[PDB]
């Protein structure tokens, strides 16, 4: 077995990676100290759930975005002890971190804001991403841009894309897809979950079959060939260019859904990858999150199981 | 030559720090002004020391990353470091103020091993030629012997150098009984107290019963803080009131530790009874009047120390 030496390899983007730290306390006692034992620290990020998840189906993928310090070093280290490649662009700020403290049935969480990219950074990043579209053919990107970056950056990078043939596969949400909606260049998947579709749309909630068609079909997204809503325990409502999928799936024991979209983001990256037809890339893509909502773990996925669900899934035309 | 002094921080920590108008529990909080600091008492310590222009030099135990970052912090303030590097990580700590409240999670952090552990007291031999006084703040890490302290005063004392000695509860305990002794204690009232399992009593007559039990037996100095109200102190048979004025105060986190670098000070250059004193309750008092935790301005030296009284008792 030689190592390839070509383009068939998926690139994923964190470009607000973190150092998670997860606090399970007993009790938070407020305006006192807590004295913790099992900290567990990791290496945050959308991007990177979509990264771990597809080096456990087995895909050629390389993780970049932006790390800075020590706590970016942290994240390399974990990448690295997985085994998982990357090319991350350093930069002057640090790396965040975010705390979630796991107390009385409750979830307490602190998110930081993050570094500032200053405006040498963000056009080396670009440079950097121009040099890695020869050997990518499909490119993830998840998440919100850091702060400092100008509102286009991800129109930039998915020119770069369109560039050179790349297939872009987008999971981003509000404001941050907004402005990639409205640009020229445009990404070959979205990824919104139900809730993200509709508050995009700034109309209300319908989980109706015509009332979603129309939703997709509207100029907003246009030139978008797969609109892929996920809508957790319901499965899936997709659209490819002009043919409309609804996708049913099983009743399963949940143990934790977060980061099911973004397992199912890495499933239909591996599809498009592969060039696989539709029945299978939306069947791959709610196996894996599936798969992910039966594990305590977020963004993980046991493959002994999967057959047993990928074979139970109904796709039709509707 | 050897004009320096050594801090020993086994136990540091990377303390985050997270002001929030509201902590809405079960729910997101979202941060811009994050504070992110090299912590530990033994740390205070050292960036005092460094302002007031001693030589220093910091050691003890740190591991990865968080580790790193630490030493990195130094040298951002120019502060010497020699510590002992471990196989585990270099703890976080984190302080939510809300409210007017001051929530904490503080990690037990990573277990030192019985090599390491060896390792460490070769490395402290080593330095014993370079120093003329250490200072000992906080608590052990875990996986130390209980003995620890004993074993490192006890290559102190080996080589003549005086140990400042600023810990609390049985581990203090520990060292007082055995026989390798610090050259000063800086208990707190608080400290003294629930060392000897005792009710609290600030009167003259119990704090000088207090520091003269057999526990305390050959110890030169025992130095009682006592916040706002300055301090008691033992030298020898001699007893000292120390007597402050009431001054604009912030935040008095870390007076304790700006007081341990001033003792620390004036041993290594063997200051009178009153003068190490008075710089000991004057870098308390400047820590006091500052908002950031460990830090003195010295252009408020002489106005402060000159204002302090020590009187015999
Ligand atoms: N409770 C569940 N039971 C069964 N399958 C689920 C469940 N939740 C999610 N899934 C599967 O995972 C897919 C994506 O989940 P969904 O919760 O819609 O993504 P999301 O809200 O974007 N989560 P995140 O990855 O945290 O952003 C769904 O379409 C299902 O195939
Ligand atoms: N509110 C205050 N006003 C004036 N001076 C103070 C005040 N608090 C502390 N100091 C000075 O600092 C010295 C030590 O403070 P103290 O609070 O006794 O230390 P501690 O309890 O060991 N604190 P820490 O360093 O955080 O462990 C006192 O003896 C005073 O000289
Ligand atoms: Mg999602
Ligand atoms: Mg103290």
């Amino acid at each position: 077995g030689l190592v390839p030496r070509g383009s068939h390899m998926i690139l994923t983007l964190t470009l607000n990676p973190s150092v998670d730290i997860s606090y399970p306390l007993t009790a938070l006692k407020l305006d006192d100290v807590n004295r913790v034992q099992e900290v567990s620290k990791t290496a945050g990020g959308k991007g990177l759930n979509v990264t771990r998840v597809l080096a456990q189906v087995g895909e050629p993928v390389l993780a970049s975005g932006f790390i800075g310090g020590e706590l970016g070093q942290f994240i390399a280290k974990k990448l690295d002890h997985a085994d998982i490649k990357h090319a991350f662009y350093n930069i002057k700020g640090e790396t965040r971190n975010c705390i979630a403290i796991l107390h009385e049935g409750q979830q307490t969480e602190i998110l930081e804001q993050g570094p500032e990219i200053d405006n040498q950074e963000a056009a080396g990043f670009i440079k950097h991403f121009e040099q890695m579209m020869e050997k990518v053919e499909a490119v993830a990107i998840s998440g919100s841009l850091p702060k400092g970056l100008n509102q286009d950056y991800y129109a930039q990078i998915i020119e770069r894309c369109q560039n050179k043939g790349v297939p872009v596969i987008l999971d981003c949400s509000g404001a941050t897809l907004q402005t990639v909606l409205e640009n020229p260049y445009k990404p070959t998947v979205i990824k919104p979950n139900i809730s993200e579709l509709y508050q995009l749309l700034n109309q209300p909630l319908d989980e109706s079959l015509e009332s979603l068609k129309q939703a997709v079909s509207q100029p907003l997204f246009e030139g978008i060939e797969w609109i892929i809503v996920s809508l957790g325990a319901q499965g899936a409502f997709a659209k490819h260019n002009h043919t409309f999928y609804r996708v049913n799936i099983p009743t399963i024991s949940v143990l934790n859904p977060v980061g099911s979209g973004d397992s199912t983001v890495a499933g239909i990256t591996s599809a498009i990858l592969n060039h696989e037809n539709d029945h299978d890339l939306l069947k791959k893509a709610n196996t894996l999150g599936m798969l992910n909502a039966q594990e305590a773990q977020t963004g993980y996925v046991n493959l002994n199981n999967y057959d047993d669900l990928f074979n139970q899934i109904e796709v039709l035309e509707v």
